[PDB]
């Protein structure tokens, strides 16, 4: 069953002794996401980068306090779309037999660094997949984050430089990447994404949204938790998204095989439709992966298809594509 939210939500060290950062071991798995990357270089996942749902949830809540309902969405979404349903588990990072074997096409099992399912383009320290690499930590943007820290947050990231960074690197792939595409789930994840370095790398004693160059660049670049780190204060994700929208509004699209083609998707869900985005991940993109599965692999559907929903937003209506 997915867990619960924290008992105990304070602020404390998460940096510990029970869980020191450690450096890969051949074989060891690192993906787009610098949370759940840190997480597994400090132990809290399998310092393998091969998990459960339920591990993941459990570690986003202990070691950074993701909020429970969001930690649920974005697992059980990663999961339907990039992990193993049978066996329960799931790469943070590069598809693997470690997740066991794999269901019939169209299903990829491609871990976290699969395109197009959960990753997407204009990430803020990871190349589009255009590009060759949608997944290892990029000096050149990294830089340009700090650039952009410099110009709009003092020195520091928070949700203004967000704003500004957000839109750039949407305007650098509406400009260099013919297949540049941000609707649906990824034009909400996109959003969210950029306030999670000042909502949960900041230091929880301080919770002041402004999140240093240093401690960036040791979460994005080596998976590593600051010496004397503490978690945030209480749980959260996504808290000042609104801020990152209302700098540079956009609209979901994409550039349609030619670079400066960014073509509106009325089609696509955006934040006036979130039930939308859930519906169309369910009925579109799980049930593409999945269109006629066997009575095992239906049954593991609906199961975390039952849990994706116990972390929609209230007011939604589930949906039921298997029945
Ligand atoms: C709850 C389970 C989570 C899952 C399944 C997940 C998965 C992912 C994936 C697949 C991406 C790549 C999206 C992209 O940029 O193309 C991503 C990005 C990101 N995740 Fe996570 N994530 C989770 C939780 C967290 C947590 C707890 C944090 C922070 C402590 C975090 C921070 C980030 C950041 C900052 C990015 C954007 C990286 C960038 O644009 O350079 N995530 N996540
Ligand atoms: C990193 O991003 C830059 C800027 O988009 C790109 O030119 C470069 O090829 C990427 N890869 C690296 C530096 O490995
Ligand atoms: C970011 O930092 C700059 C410089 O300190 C400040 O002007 C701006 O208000 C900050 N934004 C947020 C959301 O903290
Ligand atoms: C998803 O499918 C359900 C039927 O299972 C239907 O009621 C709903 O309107 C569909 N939503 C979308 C966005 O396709
Ligand atoms: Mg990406």
């Amino acid at each position: 069953l997915p867990p619960g939210p924290l008992e105990n939500s304070s602020a404390k060290l998460v940096n510990d002794e029970a869980h020191p950062w450690k450096p890969l071991r051949p074989g060891d798995i690192r993906g787009p996401c610098p949370g759940l990357n840190t997480l597994a270089s400090h132990g809290y996942l399998p310092r393998n980068g091969v998990a459960t749902p339920a591990q993941i949830i459990n570690a986003v809540q202990e070691g950074f306090n993701f909020d429970n309902q969001a930690a649920i969405f974005a697992t059980y979404a990663a999961h339907l779309v990039d992990g193993n349903l049978i066996t329960d588990l799931l790469s943070i990072g590069r598809k693997t037999r470690l997740t066991g074997p794999d269901p019939p096409p169209p299903a990829s099992v491609g871990g976290l660094n699969e395109h197009g399912t959960f990753e997407g383009d204009a990430s803020m320290t990871r190349g589009d997949a255009f590009f060759g690499n949608n997944h290892d930590f990029n000096e050149t943007l990294f830089e340009q984050l700090v650039d952009y820290s410099n110009r709009f947050g003092g020195g520091k990231y928070n949700l203004t430089v967000a704003g500004e960074l957000r839109f750039k690197r949407i305007q650098d792939s509406i400009a260099t990447n013919p297949n540049f595409s941000f609707v649906d789930f990824r034009f909400f994840t996109a959003y969210g994404e950029t306030t999670f370095p000042a909502n949960l790398f900041v230091d929880g004693r301080r919770d002041d949204g402004q999140l240093d160059m240093d401690a960036a660049r040791s979460f994005f670049q080596f998976s590593r938790m600051p010496d004397d780190f503490f978690r945030a204060p209480s749980p959260r994700s996504g808290t000042g998204v609104e801020v990152v929208v209302q700098a540079h509004p956009m609209q979901p699209g994409r550039n349609v095989g030619k670079i400066n083609s960014y073509t509106v998707d009325p089609t696509s869900s955006d934040f006036s439709t979130p039930c939308l985005m859930y519906e169309k991940f369910v009925n579109i993109t799980v049930k593409s992966l999945y269109p006629n599965p066997t009575v095992q692999l239906r049954k593991a559907l609906n199961t975390n298809l039952d849990f994706l929903f116990q972390g929609v937003a209230a007011g939604c209506t589930q949906v039921f594509p298997y029945g």
